[PDB]
This record gives structure tokens, sequence and C-alpha cells, in this order.
């Protein structure tokens, strides 16, 4: 286990088939948690489970480029819950990000950030405790 927020360095950014595994736990009364795929300053792909916005729960993802934020893409299915375990993982395929939660399908993303070799640093943060962030080729 580690403290966020925390970086996982991806060397050499990242290349289709790499699988992205995040376990931990939703605290209690959790507001948000967010995993930035960044290149430099850029936010290649930001995913951000929103636990009360408008008194809803929404997972918002985004893109950043030169400090500013894109077009987002909203998603009402909304597999987390305060105060229990999780695994989010991130399936790099050539045009976008999929995303799977316990094992569920959640979400894909496509590719705005064309150079995936520069998406070298994933930052994790929010209202988590992390057990762990790792990474292998399926
Ligand atoms: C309030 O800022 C969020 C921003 N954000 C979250 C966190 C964050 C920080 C720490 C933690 Cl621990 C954590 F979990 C976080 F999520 N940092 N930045 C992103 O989520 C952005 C995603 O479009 O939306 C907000 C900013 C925004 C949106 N938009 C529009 C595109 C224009 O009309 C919608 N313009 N600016």
């Amino acid at each position: 286990p580690l403290i966020v927020p925390y970086n996982l360095p991806l060397p050499g950014g990242v290349v289709p088939r790499m699988l992205i595994t995040i376990l931990g736990t939703v605290k209690p009364n959790a507001n948000r948690i967010a995993l930035d795929f960044q290149r430099g300053n850029d936010v290649a792909f930001h995913f951000n489970p929103r636990f009360n916005e408008n008194n809803r729960r929404v997972i918002v993802c985004n893109t950043k480029l030169d400090n500013n934020w894109g077009r987002e893409e909203r998603q009402s299915v909304f597999p987390f819950e305060s105060g229990k375990p999780f695994k989010i993982q991130v399936l790099v395929e050539p045009d976008h990000f999929k995303v799977a939660v316990n094992d569920a399908h959640l979400l894909q993303y496509n590719h705005r950030v064309k150079k995936l070799n520069e998406i070298s640093k994933l930052g994790i943060s929010g209202d988590i405790d992390l057990t762990s962030a790792s990474y292998t080729m399926i």
C-alpha cells in the first residue's frame, strides 16, 4: 500500500496490449478519484469518477492540452462504491484506452494524444487507499 497522490512511471510511454491495473479501496466519504495519463504537462487521458456532482455519480473523461481542458465524455454507469475495494484496469489499444472496473467493461476513450510512446507517467489521486499500481503486456 501507497499514499496518494502517487505517480507510476510509464517508461517509453504506453503501447497496445499494455494493461495497467490499479487496486485500492474507496474511502468511506469519497468525493472524487482521478487517473491522469500524462505526456509532459498534457493529460492524454483523465479518468475522473465524481461521487457527488449535482447529487449524482458520474464518470468524466477528458484531455488537457496546453493547460486547457477539452470536450468532456461522460458516463452515468458508475461501478464504484464508497468504502469498497476496487480494481481499475486500463487496456491500451491502437485507437483507444479501454477501461474495466471489477472485471466489467466500463468505457472506451479514443486517443486524442497520438504520441503513445510519450505518455510516460500515470498520476493516481483522490479519495482512495491505494494498494498497488502496475502493468503487464497481454
Ligand atoms: C474542477 O476541475 C476539474 C478537473 N480536475 C479535476 C481535478 C482533480 C484534482 C485532484 C483530485 Cl484528488 C482529483 F480527484 C481530481 F479530479 N483536477 N482537475 C477535470 O476533472 C476537468 C475534466 O474536464 O473538469 C474540471 C475542470 C474543467 C472542466 N471544464 C470544461 C471542459 C468546460 O466545461 C467543462 N473546464 N475546466
